[PDB]
């Protein structure tokens, strides 16, 4: 079993299990704004209401779940304040009374002061009925931006792919213990289970089409998840007033900030973060947007002996085929992901070189996965 320090749940994996919905009464002013972003943004009163906040201390966020909720709350409020109605008028300064506590909490959790995948997917959910299982119909998100923004479909399908992958993650200690104890049969079984689970994760991905509309994502939801690293709208980044004097750059939310695909890249010896290209650079930089416990886990998998080199050294077709099934499952996820990028970015953008450059980046990562096949 995985060590408690890494914050990996048996059921939900890298997701925060049963995350908090309500903060203490102390932070009701934060909560009212974040719960009513659709109306507040539409009516153009969000920014005024953010500006008229008092600075609330982060000391009354006592445990990890409450601190994670606060990040999600302040994260969503921050994106609403920056992007406004999502029509091009941007705020270049985040006000003192929200920026300071958001930055203090962010330093405490070792995350950047911007909404990340870990906020808006991994901590942004609940069960409708606690006695029923983790399915779309029994689940809801905690926070959305605009009416018709498809954020429930968008965040929960990502979460459900994330949860599907958790079943493979709990096998990882079996993989390594089987290698050191020279348990061939155990290792093969473990690889066939990981492949099975990553194949299941692809079928969960199919649900995106049912619950997320292309126009709604591209025209609205993508605007609010946008960051301010290399963004012409905020050339120099965002001024976090009273915490830093100069404006800081931070990347927007992405499932590239997921620890799932990186975890199995590392496990399988798919050297994605090697080579020194844009792919490698991006994927390593994205680890800074993961929770510290999760990047520590990825660091620990890299420190372990190579599964790839173990399977190559044995002259064992069954193990090679079980290993290739895991790699091929990752290739399939990435192949399917490209089709989603086509539907959800490329076509809406055309209806409105970067598009070619984007697809070639993703194809490079997939090509590096494909190259790790043994036969
Ligand atoms: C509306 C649907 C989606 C769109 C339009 C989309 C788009 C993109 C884009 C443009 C990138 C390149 C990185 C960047 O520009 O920051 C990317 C990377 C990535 N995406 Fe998505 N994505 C979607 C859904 C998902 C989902 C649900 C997952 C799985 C949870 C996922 C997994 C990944 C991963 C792991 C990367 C990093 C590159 C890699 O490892 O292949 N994406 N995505
Ligand atoms: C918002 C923006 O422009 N980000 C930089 C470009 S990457 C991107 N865009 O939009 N979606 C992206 C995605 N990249 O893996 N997966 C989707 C799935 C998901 C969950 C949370 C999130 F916050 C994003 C996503």
């Amino acid at each position: 079993m995985i060590s408690k320090e890494y914050h990996i749940d048996e059921e939900v994996g890298f997701a925060l299990p049963n995350p908090q919905e309500n903060l203490p009464d102390f932070y009701n002013d934060w909560m009212f704004i974040a719960k009513h972003l659709p109306d507040l943004i539409e009516s153009g009163q969000l920014r005024e209401r953010v500006e008229k906040l008092n600075m609330l201390s982060i000391d009354h966020l006592t445990d990890h779940k409450s601190q994670r909720l606060a990040r999600l709350v302040l994260g969503c409020i921050t994106m609403a304040y920056v992007w406004g109605k999502g029509h091009g008028d941007v705020r270049k300064v985040l006000p003192r009374n929200i920026a300071v506590p958001y930055c203090q909490l962010s330093k405490k959790l070792e995350l950047p002061p911007i909404l990340v995948y870990a906020d808006c997917v991994l901590a942004n959910w609940k069960k409708k009925d606690p006695n029923k299982p983790l399915t779309y119909e029994n689940m809801d998100v905690l926070f959305s931006f605009r009416d018709g923004d498809c954020s429930k479909g968008f965040f929960l399908v990502s979460l459900l792919v994330e949860i599907a992958a958790a079943s493979a993650i709990k096998v990882i200690p079996t993989v390594f213990k089987a290698m050191q104890m020279q348990e061939r049969d155990t290792l093969l079984k473990a690889l066939l289970e990981i492949a099975s689970c990553l194949e299941k994760a692809l079928q969960v991905f199919h649900q995106i089409h049912d619950h997320v509309n292309p126009k709604a994502f591209f025209s609205v939801l993508r605007i609010y998840l946008s960051g301010w690293k290399g963004n012409p709208q905020l050339s120099d980044g965002l001024v976090y007033e009273g915490f830093w004097e100069d404006p800081k750059e931070f990347a927007g939310g992405s499932a590239g900030q997921s620890s799932v695909f990186q975890c199995f890249d590392v496990l399988l010896g798919i050297q994605q973060t090697a080579g020194g290209g844009h792919a490698a650079q991006f994927l390593q930089d994205m680890r800074r947007y993961m929770p510290p416990a999760h990047r520590n886990f990825l660091c620990s998998l890299e420190s372990n002996p190579s599964v790839r080199e173990f399977v190559l050294s044995k002259g064992d077709a069954g193990l090679r085929e079980a290993y290739d099934a895991c790699v091929k499952a990752l290739v399939s996820l990435r192949s399917y992901h490209l089709q989603i990028v086509t539907k959800y970015i490329l076509i809406p953008a055309s209806q409105q070189t970067g598009g070619t450059d984007l697809m070639n980046f993703l194809k490079t990562v997939r090509s590096t996965t494909e190259k790790s096949l043994l036969k």
